[PDB]
């Protein structure tokens, strides 16, 4: 089980919401400009905030699948919809024995938030099959994949305009590879966009360039944007940037990997990475590319020769930015005053305990919140989606224009200036324009587009918190955001 | 409450299919292989799909409020699904899952074509007034209609005693003007509508004519009448009904008029009891009249219901728990006519067998409506009303078979003329006389079949266990011969 | 049909019913309401059915024979949704209006409504003169009007389906519903029930040709059969011993002749646009149908000397024209005037009528024979069956073993003295047997329907003590039908 | 543009272009075709094109705030589908009329020619005051009208996208889109596009409020 199937996490979220809806409540009934009474005014914003709460539709499921013995095996699932305020809704499916109806509604929440913090056009949602994946063959997992796909489709649970799942970590690219190839051959046979149905697809299926990194990106950028901001550095006792930082990353998976990569890549030193077994540590600094290489070839990051062999987790190593990469419990009441960092980046859902958080405002602490900071994946699965729309992919009209451009600004510059000086002075792109240039590709604009997005809702959780003078408090910024922008979709919709 | 809401009535259906499924098994095979038939078995127990619902509805105040409701749909083996709608606080998931199940075993009893299916919003009606009941009514449509969960060819829904025939006029005004309006069946989406809305005539004692007929194809059967030391017919029988609603009047009403006496009537407020016999159409005006039939003057008074009575036929017209393992020992009706659903608990039934009083069950009895919900489904597929085109050709096909019998008769050697009753038949003949007919051959050859059961697995007067191996039979065969 | 006065009818009588049932309507009402709040729904539910809900006017072009273009205005009038399909003809006319349309289409549903169809009314006109055009332009003005009607929702077989008219015929109504078929419906397994008055090999109905006479001479038996009207009339019930004359000797007039004549009544005169022939006797109408269609008119007729004020029980105007005004209404003879037409009675000569205690059995009723038939049309397309096809045969065998078993018991009874008891059919009964097809179902789903038809307008008539006010009677049943559909959704 | 003299001025306008088009026209016309039939198909087009193709006329009820109900007359004129969706405004006035809703879909079309937007003219009119009218009230209005046009060809992404007026506003753009995405287009993945002049948070689109005052400036 992971923190995702934790109870105690599905009441904070219900938590968060409730924190952040009290919040905007008196201003939302100010904002009101509709000819109403005030007493008008108060039922419409607490009955819209009070539909919101709640998942609208939730679908059970019972489906036969044959085994390869040849017996047969009735297998239960869930997919909640939390919101339709935007179409279609968006959310993984999760295949494990502990899934249940008010994880799949609690994440579908959690997702409608998510997406708005980020303004990804989708409503929450989320699907959990009740089975252990490693008790089955791959032809009886395509066998279930197949069958859920067809009973969601015939119940408005799955669709290119209705609901598109994507993977978890119990699921990967060939179950969204059935699911698509599922639904176009089916249901969805008549449909342009079928293959929209679905994301985290393969490449060969209609993925996306830039899906394995997203993630690692959107923690980067987000903790980039915040450590940046003179402001709310200055307040931390901090210099701005990336260079003379320290960081430790607790869990060394995708997440934890990408992260330390480009936070390496831009001057900040790795002191300690922590892992499901042991951690590492190193005051003068741990390399990304030798600690990814020493895990592939021995499945895990302990006997590193360039590291300590630190015993527990990395939480109270002294460092200046702290990444909890893992979803599972990690900072608590009773070790939040133990803490040596002054940015906690939450790069998984859930990882403090809203007790911790309570300290972190007291000891002045910045924690960036999952709500954000956990929105790379999301934001490029929507891009996933309209790439399915487009049906071409990024850039592949417009790059060799662009490079053709670029050409004739720099002629245009040597020109003018031999005109200038008399007669040469040539004017060449420099190597890293040039690599940039020749290795022109779809992922440079997906990267593009979630650096946009990250940057666009810094600003936007910036602006939410100095106007409710909630200073570092950016986890009730980031839920005050997203639920002003849930009640204002349907406030002006009627 | 109702007994259709209480959690020992779920578990009660959940053991009548696997005490079916059991019995079933062993013949299934002979009909890898005990693998195939054991796996479709675990297939059609659980519901396939469950919906649950949270909608927004404006209050007449102004105020908004968060509505709470769920449909599940046990079995698609038929299309569309088939079941009721209940507003009450009392509804759960587990029930709505439950009497979906209840829904296609009852189905598959009658022939009626459909899989189980029952929703459920969690709301009490007398807090609401007819306009929020609306708005209630036609969004919970528009979020079903939106999953499918309502539609002519995916699922037709029907009212319940919480509901009735205006609610299934808006269902059905929902679904045509927005989700169903290039339908040319979306009428057909749900049953128990107004007449002026596509509804059949006969609808109204479609339950209480089921419930006469089922008792009537069981007490002129001698084989079984002889075993219960009776002789056939409702001549010289006394019945008495627990449960003075529709169905109960509708049952007390039919049996009188076919030479049956009518010994006592319970209500939820006290009974009544005449050993010479209680008048069915004065004791509904003196319902009408003071709202209760305590008071009857042709009656006395008893504090308790008539379940231990002396009379040859007992018949449970209330939705509730009435016969236990506390008070069968004390029955002394040999028949027990199940009038509505789960009057009697397992333990009753094991005791009544032992005392030889036969009990036909509410998965045969209380299908009447069923088999009428059925036939007003298929009358707005028909786009017509039952006889419009054909009443007037079998009377000129009747005239001319009496004008030949006089023709060859004069030949020979004399009016001949239809009787009071035929002509009567024939000047009054409308949609009512098909419905009221094919409910009468339903519940005939359904009878037959449920008996054929009960002698096929030596299953005696235990007509429960026949009538559940009965639809578990039918179900089981629609996905063997499907793959 | 074309008359702007004829529209100003359709709505006061329109007006009359509404305010006739506004009082009872308030009364009958069982919702939680004030009674202010009631009256405002009835009210308001009224001025909802009055108008009509949507009208489509359209402009199409079409490629002349010669190679000239032409644009083509036309329109379609839907008077009312409460029952779907909407239902009516389509008229080919330089004289059409969106005023003729709005008003027929609004007709048309009132119509529908006594006779128990469930269809709302609706009504198309095309603003050209068919004699002007070659079949092969009709064909191209035809199919583009359906093209152009499908995609705004004002043709399919469950949104409107339309029907001939005396300007159009059964092979327009064949290239509406293959133009349909073959396109905007081509995936719906009902598109040949887009449209009705279709030729046989297309999905048309046996006994839509005879459809209106039929009716005609059954809403005049069912008013003749029932001794509480006919004894205010000062007349015995049945048609034995009656006398009628006909006004107009088209399909309805000789139709209605020739069944009123079966059923013991005797034509004493028949009337045609070119002269009238008489005679007291009576005249057979196989003698003058023969002599018509050998000489183009009755004129000369040697049975029959050479009709509104004929000295009669029945008369039947049977031609659509203004026949019955109020100069020559105190100069009728007849008791009962039978509108086998629309509009053969001026609003003034109804008045006098009434007076004179002579029942008007109203065009409304009378003359919807054809519309019932249409619906049974629909409905076999529906079905993708031939009325009886299955059980013709069936009849036929327990026909016969019920004769046999009639044989058996009497031989069985009377013994073998006395010898064989032969029960077999009449000739009539052989004859209905040998030569059983589905024209003799739809002849039986209308007289039904007229029958049903003419208890409800005699039970409304009673119920608001209209007497012989038929035709308010008639409207009155149109409107509590439409108003109950609206209240109760 | 409720001025009838307005009206004729449009149809005054497209017959002294068509007049000046026709003689160039027959010239480029590159047919294997006689000159005679190659007239013929030009005039014949331009016949085509002057009229609207169609006007639906509706009749719709509404329940007033006080619990009376109300008869509301609407039109909806789609001038040409050569170009498809048709595209045009929504006017809610008392002088409204056939003829008003007729000639400015006219325009609309042309106007969509010169500045090469894919779309025929269209242009709606509901003869209401909305001045006598709650938010409640024209909210009632614009859903049920939206309705009555949808059922019948005269709203869709595809078919027909209106959009606001002087006399309608954003606010009853996005009950439009509502309407439409909840019922009819429930299935349509672009049913949002069935309307434009919807407010941001509805799909609306940014730099829509100086968008004339831009154009006039340009
Ligand atoms: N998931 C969402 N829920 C609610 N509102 C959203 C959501 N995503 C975006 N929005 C808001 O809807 C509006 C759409 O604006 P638009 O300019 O089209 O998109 P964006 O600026 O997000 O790229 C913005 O105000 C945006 O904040
Ligand atoms: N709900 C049901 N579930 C399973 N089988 C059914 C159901 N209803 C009917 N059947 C069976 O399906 C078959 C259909 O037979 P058919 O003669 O067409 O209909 P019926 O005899 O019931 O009018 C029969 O064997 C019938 O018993
Ligand atoms: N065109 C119509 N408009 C309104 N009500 C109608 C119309 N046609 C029929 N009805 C009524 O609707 C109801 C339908 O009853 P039903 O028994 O299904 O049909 P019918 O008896 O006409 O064959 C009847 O009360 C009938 O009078
Ligand atoms: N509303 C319209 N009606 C007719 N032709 C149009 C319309 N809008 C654009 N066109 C023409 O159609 C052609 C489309 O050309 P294209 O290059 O695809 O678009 P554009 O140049 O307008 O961006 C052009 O010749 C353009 O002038």
């Amino acid at each position: 089980a992971d923190r995702e199937d934790d109870p105690n996490f599905f009441k904070m979220v219900e938590g968060f919401f409730d924190r952040g809806a009290s919040i905007v409540e008196d201003k939302l009934v100010e904002d009101l400009k509709t000819r109403e009474t005030e007493e008008q005014k108060r039922n419409r914003v607490r009955g819209i905030l009070r539909i919101i709460k709640p998942c609208n539709h939730v679908l059970s499921l019972s489906f036969p699948i044959r085994r390869d013995d040849g017996s047969w095996e009735v297998i239960e699932g869930y997919r909640a919809q939390h919101s339709q305020h935007r179409t279609p809704c968006k959310g993984g499916i999760r295949y494990s024995t502990d899934v249940s109806v008010d994880e799949v509604k609690a994440l579908a929440s959690l997702m409608t938030y998510k997406c708005a913090v980020v303004d990804v056009p989708f409503g929450g949602a989320k699907a959990g099959v009740k089975i252990n994946p490693k008790n089955y063959t791959d032809n009886e997992l395509e066998k279930i994949t197949r069958r859920f796909t067809m009973e969601l489709a015939k119940k408005g649970f799955i669709g290119p305009g209705v609901d598109v799942p994507a993977p978890d970590m119990s699921t990967g690219e060939r179950e969204m590879s059935w699911i698509a190839d599922t639904y176009a051959s089916t249901i969805g046979h008549y449909d342009i966009n079928a293959h929209a149905c679905v994301t985290g697809k393969p490449i060969s299926q209609g993925g996306i360039h830039g899906r394995i990194s997203a993630t690692g990106r959107g923690v980067f950028h987000g903790i980039e944007n915040f450590i940046n901001e003179a402001s709310y550095m200055s307040i931390l006792g901090m210099t701005p940037g990336f260079g003379d930082k320290t960081f430790a990353v607790q869990g060394f998976g995708n997440v934890g990997l990408h992260s330390m990569r480009y936070l390496h890549r831009f001057g900040a030193k790795c002191v300690a990475v922590g892992e499901s077994d042991g951690s590492i540590w190193n005051p003068d600094g741990i390399d990304p590319k030798e600690l990814e290489d020493f895990k592939l070839q021995h499945g895990t990051i302990l006997g590193f020769p360039k590291a300590k062999i630190y015993e527990g987790s990395i939480l109270e190593v002294d460092c200046d930015i702290l990444i909890p990469a893992a979803s599972e419990k990690q900072l608590t009441k009773s070790n939040a005053p133990r803490v040596k960092a002054k940015i906690i980046a939450e790069g998984a859902n859930g990882p403090t305990t809203p007790e911790a958080d309570k300290i972190f405002l007291e000891r002045n602490i910045m924690v960036i919140p999952d709500l954000y900071l956990n929105a790379g994946g999301v934001t490029v699965s929507y891009f996933e989606w309209l790439k399915n729309l487009n049906h071409v992919s990024y850039g592949r009209l417009t790059f060799k224009y662009e490079r053709d451009s670029n050409y004739h600004l720099l002629m245009s510059v040597q020109e003018s200036l031999e005109r200038k000086f008399g007669k040469t002075i040539p004017i060449v792109p420099t190597a890293e324009f040039q690599d940039r240039i020749s290795g022109a590709s779809e992922k440079d604009i997906v990267h593009s587009g979630l650096a946009y997005t990250m940057e666009r809702s810094a600003r936007q959780i910036m602006r939410t918190a100095m106007k409710y003078n909630l200073g570092l408090d950016l986890r009730t910024a980031a839920y005050v955001n997203a639920i002003e922008k849930v009640f204002r979709v349907y406030n002006e919709a009627g």
